[PDB]
């Protein structure tokens, strides 16, 4: 109970319940009290993690004289309508499986398995088990960056993409109203279970979590968001302890959730905050890089072949409007993508308001091959080719900042004209609408090819006389700027067609 060391077992209770649940940094229910010290342990007080009275529907999945191993599934527990809990040989058990519960109705402390290991112990097996926070559930394999993880927003999937696996940040406050994103990620993203620790601390960023939430939906199920989510609260009420302790619980549970097989994306709130008071400053940042090395897609433990991953999002707020010290450069020297969430983008709403030359995404190699093989071949190209004319736009615009527009070049005012077409008809996206509220990567690419296309036959015509303000006036034009409200991806398709015949009916037009 207490002990030597790195605490004596700070832990975490893992079974059916954890979903829908609230907590806090150390796995308390709706608001428990304090707790204090750490580098060495730490005091608690009374709550239950998991409920003791509760009954689940236990589905046995293996039999008398199976062998088994960690990892290994045992049992399926259909916890909400969303997610299926499977029930895992815990980590460091092996052997035999000696007797196992039939289908039927239980409590979480009943035994539904017992295991007799190779040297005759009999190992008592419950729906649930403990981890200690401070240590990485184990895997086989941690692999390479290669799945993206698909958000269904063009800015990021095309440009700066988030790996299944991989470690992202944004800038912080998720409760800021300036954006949404954040919440477009929650709800959209390819992970099938979301661990959210919003650290909202105070008024309107703390009491619009709890009684939203609930009503929130998951769009792909109907179903509410709180189905396949952990919510892990971190207010100003809380002890600063506990607040720390918080992702070590949030990702120790996404960790758990991905032995299962699933997908997770783990989502970690920050405030402007005075975080002050083992050789310091280096020490901290070095401790953070490991929580970020706790991300990954991995092979499970388990006798079968099994994937899982946990992805994190990470928020950063630095204390002032400065992106300097405290969290921010610690964090983006472990972070392989960061989403520049831009103030100026914001002001001029131009939205995703994520400024294309700020930010980054190491994973952009890395996923490539799953977008060619899967779904476009060209999809690197193409992606390259429209940053490439964003980056030529941007310095075209610092010039004529200088000198004015006055003097462009047809060819110039002609990668303006279609950078603003990028700008406008891909990289905005409308997260309150229907349709572009989400993005399927068939239609991200046949968007691009409809972009890229008009740019190509953009120049081709400069390159034959045809006056610019004959193509800036080009009817497809408008229907081009609309083909992000278009569902029906074969007639977006269909754009492309109907740009090569008009500008032909330009060529001829100008003998061109
Ligand atoms: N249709 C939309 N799609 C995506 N984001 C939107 C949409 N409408 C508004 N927003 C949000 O506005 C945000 C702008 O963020 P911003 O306020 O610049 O962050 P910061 O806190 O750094 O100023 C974008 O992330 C975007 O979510």
């Amino acid at each position: 109970e207490p002990v030597v060391g790195t605490g004596a077992s700070l832990s975490v209770e893992l079974g059916p319940r954890l979903l829908t649940s609230i907590y806090d940094g150390i796995q308390r229910p709706l608001e428990v009290i304090r707790e204090k010290t750490g580098d060495f342990i730490a005091r608690g007080v009374t709550a239950p993690a998991l409920p003791r009275d509760k009954k689940w529907h236990f589905i046995p999945k293996a039999k008398v004289g199976d062998k088994v191993v960690g990892g290994d599934i045992i049992g399926e527990v259909p916890e909400t309508s969303i997610i299926v809990h499977k029930i895992m040989v815990p980590p460091g058990i092996e052997g035999e499986i000696v007797e196992i519960a039939e289908e039927g109705d239980y409590t979480i402390e009943e035994v539904i398995a017992k295991v007799k290991t190779p040297s005759g112990e009999i190992k008592e097996l419950k729906m649930y088990q403990r981890w200690p926070v401070r240590v990485k559930r184990p895997y086989k394999e941690k692999l390479p960056p290669e799945v993206p993880l698909i958000t269904g927003q063009r800015v990021i999937d095309t440009f700066f993409p988030q790996a299944k696996g991989g470690t992202a940040a944004i800038p912080g406050p998720f409760g800021s109203g300036k954006t949404v994103t954040q919440h477009q990620l929650a709800k959209w993203s390819d992970a099938q279970v979301v661990i959210y620790i919003g650290c909202g601390e105070r008024g309107n960023e703390m009491t619009d979590v709890l009684e939203e939430f609930p009503k929130l939906k998951d769009p792909k199920t109907g179903k509410p968001l709180m189905e396949r989510t952990v919510l892990i609260a971190n207010t100003s009420n809380m002890p600063v302890a506990a607040r720390e302790a918080s992702i070590y619980t949030g990702i120790t549970i996404a960790e758990y959730f991905r032995d299962m097989g699933y997908d997770v994306a783990l989502m970690a709130d920050s405030t402007s905050r005075w975080a002050e008071a083992e050789g310091y400053p280096a020490y901290l940042a070095s401790k953070l890089a490991e929580f970020y090395e706790r991300a990954g897609r991995v092979v499970t433990l388990g006798s079968d072949y099994r994937v899982g991953s946990v992805s994190v999002i990470g928020a950063v707020s630095p204390p002032g409007g400065d992106f300097s010290e405290p969290v921010v450069q610690n964090t983006l020297r472990v972070v392989k993508v960061f989403w520049a969430l831009d103030a100026d983008l914001a002001r001029r709403r131009h939205f995703p308001a994520i400024n294309w030359l700020t930010s980054y995404s190491l994973y952009v190699d890395a996923v490539k091959d799953w977008w060619h093989k899967n779904i476009d071949p060209e999809w690197k190209a193409m992606r390259d080719k429209a940053m490439a004319l964003l980056q030529k736009e941007s310095e075209l615009q610092e010039i004529v900042r200088i000198v004015g527009p006055d003097a462009l070049p047809e060819r110039e005012r002609a990668i303006l004209l279609v950078a603003r077409m990028l700008r406008e008809d891909y990289l905005q996206q409308d997260a309150f609408d229907e349709v572009d509220t989400y993005c399927p990567p068939e239609k991200q690419v046949t968007m691009m090819r409809v972009l890229l296309n008009f740019y190509d036959k953009t120049m081709e015509a400069i390159n034959r006389g045809v006056p610019l303000e004959e193509i800036a006036k080009l009817p497809v034009r408008e229907e081009i700027g609309r083909m992000k409200f278009e569902r029906d991806v074969s007639k977006i398709r269909s754009l492309i067609d109907k740009t090569n015949e008009q500008f032909e009916e330009l060529f001829k037009k100008y003998g061109a």
